[PDB]
């Protein structure tokens, strides 16, 4: 078992008020809390699509092991697109517990998503809205939840896109969703420095 001193260090530096004893920080994807078409690797940081991929009914999401602790104040995580696979039907965001995993983040109630194929944002519905630019292989996509003013914004390659959602519900799980064969994404939950200057943004708070 790796000690992961760097991860722990960053976690303590970013979220010093969080006592993992009561609200543990999400450190990886959940092998239980996912859809069967999703396969995990790299200590559950890498997500692989391995299903049919015929229609939207083949969409598969994964949640983190734990929901974002309120004590974070502000929370951040990043996803590196290892491969867009076929169509790059990839969603990054947040979903409440027990939200259906047979879809992409944002489609269901209490689910929120930024998709790579169209750059759209999905605030609790199958219908999306023009939010940012499309992303694919090579790109890093970030997701920042402000637990103080109840807002969320994404980042692309170190650069903030706008606020995407306001008035978010509590106890949200970082989620990633795939749908096309060949799609592969890596999460950064604090293991590595982030591309976006998260600490600068936090300093305004």
């Amino acid at each position: 078992n790796e000690q992961e001193k760097e991860l722990q260090r960053r976690l303590k530096r970013l979220y010093p008020a969080v006592d993992e004893q009561e609200t543990p920080l999400p450190r990886s994807w959940s092998p239980k809390d996912k859809f069967s078409y999703i396969g995990l690797s790299q200590n559950n940081l890498r997500v692989h699509y391995k299903g049919h991929g015929k229609t939207p009914k083949d969409a598969a999401s994964v949640r983190a092991t734990h929901p974002i602790p309120a004590a974070c104040g502000i929370y951040y995580f990043e996803v590196k697109i290892v491969s867009k696979g076929r169509d790059g039907y990839m969603g990054i965001g947040l979903s409440a517990q027990g939200v259906n995993m047979n879809r992409l983040p944002g489609w269901d109630k209490h689910s929120y998503g930024y998709h790579g194929d169209d750059g759209h944002s999905f605030c609790s519905s199958g219908t999306g809205q023009p939010y940012g630019p499309t992303f694919t292989t090579g790109d890093v996509i970030g997701c920042c939840v402000n637990l103080i003013n109840n807002t969320c914004f994404y980042t692309k390659n170190g650069h903030s896109l706008g606020i995407a959602f306001t008035d978010l519900p509590p106890n949200l799980y970082p989620t990633v969703g795939l749908q096309t064969p060949g799609e592969v994404v890596d999460a950064n939950f604090g293991q590595h420095p982030f591309v976006f200057d998260i600490e600068d943004y936090m300093r305004e708070w």
